[PDB]
């Protein structure tokens, strides 16, 4: 009943529908952030989004991230589970699925995020740490921190699946 789907703005209606439902969750959960800024990032084609979907197409949460495949890391820009979908497990399963996805479809081995105060606890639970060990030369300039959050890092294992 619950699907974890990766989408991005490739000009298709179904993808836009998911991106929009996700954007609305982020906008509601991060009200102090400029809503148009959130929209721009989610709809940016370079940004991918893993959405938690309940059939038919009900977005219950998700993560919008910016992968830098060549540098082996991705910035987790937005993360949230709908406040009306407080069923235990969604947040953890969403992160678990994203880790499995990037490890099997890319050369991404690290996650970096400027966590908002209220997300720090969740991220720690997902194995992220405030102790940044990824050299600044790798990510500096590639990720921004306009909200003054807390940089956190997750270091994952090397790529699994590879065909093309």
């Amino acid at each position: 009943k619950i699907e974890f789907r990766v989408v991005n703005n490739d000009n298709t209606k179904e993808n836009m529908m998911v991106l929009t439902g996700l954007k609305n969750i982020f906008q509601k959960q991060l009200p102090k952030m400029p809503k148009e800024y959130i929209a721009r990032l989610v709809y940016d084609r370079s940004h991918l989004s893993m959405a938690v979907i309940r059939k038919p197409l009900t977005v219950v949460g998700g993560i919008t991230y910016r992968p830098f495949d060549k540098r082996e890391f991705a910035e987790i820009v937005f993360c949230a589970i709908s406040s009306t979908e407080q069923v235990r497990g969604y947040g953890a399963h969403l992160m678990n699925h994203l880790k499995d996805y990037v490890r099997n479809t890319s050369n991404i081995k690290y996650f970096l995020t400027y966590a908002d105060n209220y997300a720090i606890g969740y991220f720690k639970k997902q194995g992220f740490t405030k102790e940044i060990t990824l050299d600044k030369s790798i990510w500096m300039g590639y990720i921004k921190d306009y909200e003054g959050g807390t940089l956190m890092q997750c270091s994952m294992l090397p790529r699994i699946r590879y065909l093309d």
